[PDB]
């Protein structure tokens, strides 16, 4: 589900570096979250391993997401292009400094891969598209894609068919995007049961 402590104003006001600061900014909270990325990462990786062991052999992605944007993000869209999400419900709200983990797998029994996305909204009215495309035919590579855009960009300014086209024709196991003050990064392993990591920062 949700890993880590939320890094907000009260967290920073007990820190030596910030306790006497007149205004603790979103940039300050984002910097601390990015510094604390590895504190709970092992828990997130442990959950990726659990999910992979439970799924077994097939095609899937084991996705960990770290929010270091300095404020909370909220899940706005989940879409399966090929395959389906795991049974456990996704977390709707990820605090700054928190991780979530989920699995997305191919359809049961199918000679088809895993392709989907989650779109998270920020408090400054940006949406972050985080997509994966892990093919059944291993003449092709695992793919990952992030885009930061204005809130509401999907699907009106980027259709489902168009985003899937970007996922299918992508040529990289890393992806980077920036809009406004926010940055997004995605990475994937190149394998049938691939670890995926998304990091959002400011």
């Amino acid at each position: 589900m949700l890993y880590g402590v939320e890094i907000d104003e009260q967290y920073l006001r007990v820190m030596e570096e910030y306790k006497d600061k007149e205004v603790i900014t979103q940039a300050d909270m984002a910097k601390v979250a990015l510094q604390r990325k590895n504190v709970y990462q092992d828990q997130a990786e442990k959950r990726q391993a659990e999910l992979k062991a439970e799924y077994g052999v097939g095609v899937c992605v084991l996705v960990r997401v770290y929010n270091a944007t300095g404020g909370p993000i909220t899940a706005k869209i989940e879409e399966s292009f090929r395959g389906h999400f795991g049974a456990h419900t996704r977390e709707k709200r990820i605090g700054n400094g928190q991780w979530t983990v989920f699995i997305h797998t191919k359809s049961a029994g199918a000679a088809v891969g895993s392709a989907g996305c989650i779109v998270y909204g920020t408090t400054d009215n940006l949406d972050i598209f985080s997509g994966w495309q892990n093919p059944w035919n291993r003449s092709w590579d695992s793919q990952v894609l992030v885009e930061v855009r204005q809130s509401g960009h999907w699907w009106k300014n980027g259709s489902k068919d168009y985003m899937l086209h970007l996922l299918d024709t992508h040529n990289g196991q890393n992806s980077d995007s920036s809009y406004g003050d926010v940055k997004a990064h995605g990475s994937t392993g190149n394998e049938t049961t691939a670890y995926v990591e998304y990091v959002y920062s400011r």
